[PDB]
């Protein structure tokens, strides 16, 4: 154990809160329009440029360690409010940062923090239940469309994007990006089942174009082990042959030996065939397999159980699919006649699954076994010219489509932090159990004002007669800082999510409450 | 061996004892309510926050060598009350602390310190027999409600939850917690004979769920080794088919050729049969096994000295249980019909066991069986939404637990600390055998006034007056910081262990004691 | 992470600009006639001396942390202008820099820097539009001539020689440079099938020349696989003696035994033969031998799909080539007869290829064989007699080359910047969405002008001036600093390429104005 150093009261007070107000400093320029980028050092390359609030806050580091410990306080709140709903980084350090100022002024020798921690809570309680009652659901795909084009710091493309990805995928598809190539975005709709990996032989390539193969109506076959012997493959050859279709080789692998059959059939007379490995990494694959072939319609072979010998194959033991294209490191199914009543009830199994079992990485793929199997996968290849305006958008794009997935399942509510104003009445509705409680439920009371402030102080606007004329207008009358004026916020297309606020929000209160009652700060001598 | 530095007298004494005061200063907030919490900085990632008095005590380290020196002194005190008694670390160190001062002003040139270790020694036997003296038993449940309530620094959820753990699975029951994942507390009663370990082939899966089979008064086969040839497992299908039952498989390991053989018979007609590995590691799972046979009632198989060959099994040599559930991860025996009187012998041979043998380990797994075998396993998946969070109220619920655990056996008495002001009229009654040892006893006679003071001082209130106030009092009659005023505690629902008191005071007391007849102190020089 | 360092506002702002200013105060120099070279440090030989702006880019590196991001973020656009359009590395330098610095004076209290980008993304857009509204295509090999005579920094001779390498392999041929080695410059044809390897056995050597072997009419022998056993060799060499013809062996490699054959016969009787290996890759090398069978007419052996074993070759399945000739180190076929409707659709199979797939590395060996089946690749050996101008010359013929390439395929424009300062009327034609919009759109205005003044800043003459002039001047006047006076362009031959000046201005638009937005700025410490 390290020697090390301890210090009391006030001092540690300071410092920390010292720490605190410089994270959270650099971070509360980038919040709604107007806010204004970072730049970061990358150490090795470009250096990135963002208005995230985690990069921003996770990079930052402080030399001195109780400003350090400050940093390390609120990069937890911008972790935790990521990791949970995505978006609300911004919120929740400069909510952490107003609870943590304003709590570290009411410690007296009479105070006892822990009540202070207790009040907090009871206004968290009572304010996100003020929010979920006056919260709406989304039902049309413009608030879709709304919510989109603000997430993307008031971009409309990525509004429309995502709506459109929405809508051809469904609220509960699997959209996903990746580092665009051209100066544009591109919304691309992976449909069908397809999947990275490409022709083996160059020599089934009869689409005479850039290395394609192209079957229609042909038949499957579907190994889980590999085909080595040439008496394994030939029955399949066979039956293809006689009923005259081209047919596809989804299993482990091919041997050279059954290849160079394959080769022969086809280089001369032309047996229309194609040999395709196996999806991916072990038992992923094997279930891919499974749910491939009850698509196609058919069997897979291989298999433990029962193991279906491919020696005995039969004209309705084949998978059987309207068309199949190869490029040379993807392929795409079509039209697998697979009995769409028991691909219904396999997806029913693989769905009551996920809402059984999860892992973040496990339901990942689940997700993306459903949607390859029901209704295709939307890609998101961005825009932009440099590696650092790539990063950027699709830094915007992420959260933007992160937001969306937050606020189709739970409703929605005014946007520009006019929720919390309105939910100041609430607070103004508690009864403390005694002088302590109220003075936390006074704290969380300033809180709430506070992100509007920090937002017209953005706009560079009087922030707190701004916040004074909101609380003075209607329920749904706000402030747009775009138009730097007041409106109707749905009649002006702004909403944001409740999962979103109520998550920062309590994230937020938890932590900075928390750190309120230290007392006594020991660290690490600075030796090295 | 190192050059080493020497000191004499006053110096080491003044330069210990600054250490200690640095030491217990950092300390002694922590206790009752209005304690304030503390935090430190872990060297990796985020800063733990505390109230507990280790966690604080353990992590000081002073840079100069003789505080050093004080503050190993004080955190060995507080090691010892922990793995003693769990709870009373923060006690032990005021007291120690008040100890070596009243210490480090008594040594004359004329005074002999050994005599005043031996009068220590005896005004503690004398305070801790009026302890016991004036102890009593717990007998309601609602003791034991307030005591968590207590514990968990005033919160009533946690004792509640602890009282409701300790009336479903008893008072010597076994209850554990884990990091909780929801937002709030929650108490799970592991009842049966469950264990982390899943189905092997997901053939098996007959419950249309999240990965589960279900079976209701299957058969059991429990084999100590494993299970590779057909003509093994065989002979048990027969009979398990004969009879028209499911079959669970509880044994080390299944070949791939009695699976395949399983998976046969079970994706077609559907011998309702699982397998599942053996839940000990080691030598537990040769006792485990053992276990669930006879409370399933049968006999294990793959013995060393019958050794139950698997080729001539009966009717009557199967496990039988009224239901069987397995996950991927776990599966849950029922109602075993393992003779009753039987398995009753088996728990007198346990018990008394570990009325013989312990390791602090061994003991563990032995109460492990105990609970799993006859009244279930509470576990307690706390709230929380952050890390820190997390192991603060973690670190407060597992010291309530402690401290209930040990009140249910031991007496209990007033908290507060009533007791020791109590039983000062017993050195008022004792007779010194000559000045030093009355030396001594005073010492103690102040040293019991500490605590009180200390907790009236983090209140805010004037020490003294309240410990005086307090003295002229009733017995029963205290003072309570949170209403901060005069009740009587077990009336306003106030106690606290007897264990943990006498652990605290005779640690606190020894150690201290030790330290104050020191007279030259010898350390390493600072070269590195 | 390594504790951090944080700056806000002008500071920040000023730093970079200033780290900018210095790594474009050290390009702006080399741009048109009478710029001036930059000498770098090589840390291991002779220094380099460059005139190009990604040398002296890349190189540069700042040993403060906000100085260095100026300089990433600089040779970030240069490094994207070089790998998209090869040339306009300082003209994207100096762009930058007159954007960032325009950027950095209207950043106020009350300015939305992202509007501002916004406004510079639509400035750009139509300044582009416009630029390729007046563009036009290349058509006459004069204006290649010119071009190239232009890129070589005014060079005539790089231009004639570019010209007759484009007309003697194609405006898409494959020209090639490599480090020459006499006094002057070469521009070498090589054509026919040719490629880097020689004859194994020099006994074939009948050239009574520089180890040559010259064969005429001679059958071609084309294994995939070695050539091991006498067996296999003997009946290719028995057919090609009976018709008493010279014979090449193009395969894997030769037995020692096969070539004792080859060796018997040549030293005796004198059997006309020659033994070359493959060219020697991987799959590439197959293709190849695939081309090479198909250019000289025959049939490839070794192959897998259609064995073709080598004891049944026939007269009509060796390849027929009208002359070879075998050097120690390469070897070339002529007159391959190979059925040129048969290769015609190899063609047109492989530019489909190239066409759907690149990798810039595939599609590299892609245009290879194209050339080296079509039209012999051009190389261009530089005559210089110190290594240091030897990488000056190739670097600057290289890039001639590249904008040569550029402007053979998209149009081309007045050069010496005219087309920006005539497109600013389209900036004129514009109308803002609101005031910072307008800002932006009059950043680009002021940026249009920087070019040609800093142009007439390296002539010696006044920059302001020459550019109102210009402006005031016809569509197709405008300035040569050469002949420091007014001319029109097209008429004294200059023009540039419309794809250099689009990418140009794109990548330095589009870094820059993401610059702009930057607000607070994070670095490592100084630390090592
Ligand atoms: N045009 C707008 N007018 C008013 N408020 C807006 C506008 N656009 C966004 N906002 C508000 O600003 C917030 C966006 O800030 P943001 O960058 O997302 O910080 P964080 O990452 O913590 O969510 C939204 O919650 C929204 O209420
Ligand atoms: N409401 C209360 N009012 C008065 N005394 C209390 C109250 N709660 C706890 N105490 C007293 O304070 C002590 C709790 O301090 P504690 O945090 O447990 O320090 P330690 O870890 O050494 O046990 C208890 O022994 C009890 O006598
Ligand atoms: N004799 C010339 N007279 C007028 N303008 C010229 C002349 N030569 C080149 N230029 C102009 O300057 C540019 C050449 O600068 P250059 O060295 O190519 O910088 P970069 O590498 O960024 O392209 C050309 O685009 C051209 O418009
Ligand atoms: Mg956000
Ligand atoms: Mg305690
Ligand atoms: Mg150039």
């Amino acid at each position: 154990g390290s020697a090390k150093d301890v210090k009391f009261g006030a001092d540690a007070r300071a410092l920390m809160l010292q720490g605190v107000d410089l994270l959270a400093d650099a971070v509360a320029v980038t919040m709604g329009p107007k806010g204004r980028t970072v730049i970061i050092e990358q150490s090795w390359g470009s250096p990135k440029v963002t208005k995230d609030g985690v990069t921003v806050a996770k990079s930052i580091d402080l030399k001195d360690k109780y400003k350090n410990i400050g940093a390390k306080l609120v990069q937890d709140v911008a972790n935790n409010t990521n990791e949970e709903a995505g978006d609300g980084t911004t919120t929740a350090t400069v909510l952490a940062r107003s609870i943590a100022k304003e709590g570290f002024e009411k410690i007296s020798k009479g105070a006892n923090p822990v009540e202070i921690r207790r009040g907090v809570m009871l206004a968290v309680d009572a304010v996100i239940a003020e929010l979920k009652k006056q919260s709406k659901p989304v039902t049309t795909p413009e608030e879709i469309a709304q919510v989109a084009t603000i997430s993307a710091n008031g971009d409309k493309e990525i509004g429309n994007i995502i709506s459109d990805a929405m809508k051809k995928v469904g609220r509960k598809g699997v959209i996903t990006v990746k580092d665009g190539k051209t100066l544009n975005d591109e919304l691309e709709i992976i449909e069908g089942m397809k999947f990275d990996r490409g022709y083996i032989s160059p020599y089934f390539i009869n689409t005479s174009k850039g290395q394609k193969c192209e079957f229609q109506d042909a038949y499957v076959l579907l190994s889980e082990k590999k085909i080595s012997s040439i008496q394994s493959i030939v029955p399949a050859l066979e039956i293809a042959n006689a009923h005259r279709k081209p047919l596809v080789i989804i299993a482990e692998d091919v041997d050279g030996e059954a290849l160079s059959t394959l080769v022969l059939n086809r280089l001369k007379v032309g047996l229309q065939v194609v040999a395709v490995k196996a999806p991916g990494f072990g038992d992923n694959r094997k279930n891919q397999l499974k749910d491939m072939a009850i698509a196609t319609g058919g069997a897979v072979f291989g298999e433990e159980g029962l193991t279906l010998n491919l020696e005995d194959v039969q004209p309705h033991d084949l998978g059987k699919v309207g068309e199949v294209i190869v490029t040379k490191d993807d392929a795409m199914l079509l039209k697998g006649k697979g009995d769409k009543a028991q691909i219904e009830k396999r997806i029913q199994e693989i769905i009551e699954q996920l809402d059984v079992t999860t892992s973040e990485y496990e339901k990942e793929k689940l997700n993306e076994r459903l949607a390859k199997l029901s209704d295709g996968v939307a890609v998101l290849k961005v825009g932009g010219t440099s590696d650092v305006e790539v990063n950027e958008k699709k830094d915007r794009v992420t959260d933007a489509l992160n937001a969306t997935r937050a606020a189709v399942e739970e409703g929605i509510v005014l946007g520009g932090g006019c929720a919390l104003l309105r939910c100041i009445p609430a607070l103004d509705s508690l009864t403390p159990a005694n002088e302590d409680q109220k003075i936390g439920i006074e704290i969380i009371k300033r809180t709430l004002k506070i992100p509007a402030m920090t937002i017209a102080k953005n706009a560079g606007v009087e922030g707190s007669l701004i916040v004074e004329k909101i609380m003075q207008s209607s329920s749904e009358v706000g402030y747009d800082a775009m138009a730097g004026d007041f409106v109707n916020m749905v009649e002006k297309g702004i909403i944001d999510p409740t999962k979103v606020v109520r998550t920062a929000l309590l994230d937020a209160a938890g932590v900075a409450s928390l750190l309120t009652t230290a007392e006594v700060v020991v660290t690490e001598i600075p030796k090295e």
